[PDB]
């Protein structure tokens, strides 16, 4: 798993005390609630097997005016499907296998994806634990793509980048497990402070504005949520 496509990552730290110091009235404290805007969409990228993706939608609570789809995506297709087979909200979760790093295969999924409603470009964006793994796949440059594509592809953004202790366990993971292919560790400049480090290229580069947090850049694991 060099895409950090770990089976079942909900074993992992729990849904639970990621999202504790989440809001649940986030979907209300951020959009308004005029139906004539349509359905609220977000775009998960990196639902490994459903489970936070299904926490993230029972968490949050509705409007009672509009309605709550979300678009997972992953790159590894037996999870994909497997959070298909797994997932409680058959209607509100669509999960699809895509490498979002690939420039046509996420083009063309997410706009047929956003046809169905309209919708040039998302609602709101969920970057939970996948930015070390888009770094060490694709450098510095791969990272700022990422965030770029992610930045102009959504009005919202909740991220939640790994801090760089769990980078040095990812990479020796990865060396040992005879795929030091996948893996940049050496070359990659932007380092110390991911969270700042995402704060700073979100903002200067990509036109976005940190408007939430909840929790401290120094902790466990923050979440960071942005704005276009
Ligand atoms: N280029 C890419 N495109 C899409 N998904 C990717 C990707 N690289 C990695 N991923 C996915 O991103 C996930 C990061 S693991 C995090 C799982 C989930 N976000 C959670 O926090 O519970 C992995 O499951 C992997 O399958």
């Amino acid at each position: 798993a060099p895409f950090g496509n770990f089976p079942h990552y909900s074993r992992f730290h729990p849904p639970e005390q990621r999202l504790r110091l989440l809001p649940p009235e986030l979907l209300r404290q951020l959009f308004p609630e005029s139906p004539e805007n349509g359905p609220i969409l977000g775009l998960d990228v990196g639902c490994n097997s459903g489970d936070l993706s299904v926490a993230l939608y029972k968490h949050f609570l509705s409007l009672a005016s509009r309605e709550f789809r979300l678009l997972c995506c992953d790159i590894d297709p037996v999870l994909v499907k497997r959070a298909e087979k797994e997932c409680p909200f058959p209607d509100a979760l669509t999960f699809i296998t895509l490498d979002f790093m690939n420039q046509r295969t996420r083009k063309v999924l997410l706009s047929s994806f956003l046809s169905q409603f309209g919708r040039s470009v998302f609602d709101i964006g969920f970057c939970m634990s996948i930015t070390m793994w888009i770094h060490l796949n694709h450098g510095d440059h791969g990272l700022w793509e990422f965030l770029a594509h992610l930045s102009s592809l959504c009005h919202y953004l909740l991220v939640e980048p790994q801090p760089w202790k769990c980078y040095r366990a990812a990479a020796r993971r990865l060396r040992k497990l005879g795929l030091h292919d996948f893996d940049h560790f050496h070359s990659l400049a932007i380092r110390g402070d991911m969270p700042n480090q995402i704060v700073q290229i979100l903002t200067q580069d990509h036109g976005m504005e940190l408007i939430c947090c909840f929790g401290n850049t120094s902790w466990d694991r923050s979440l960071l949520l942005f704005r276009a």
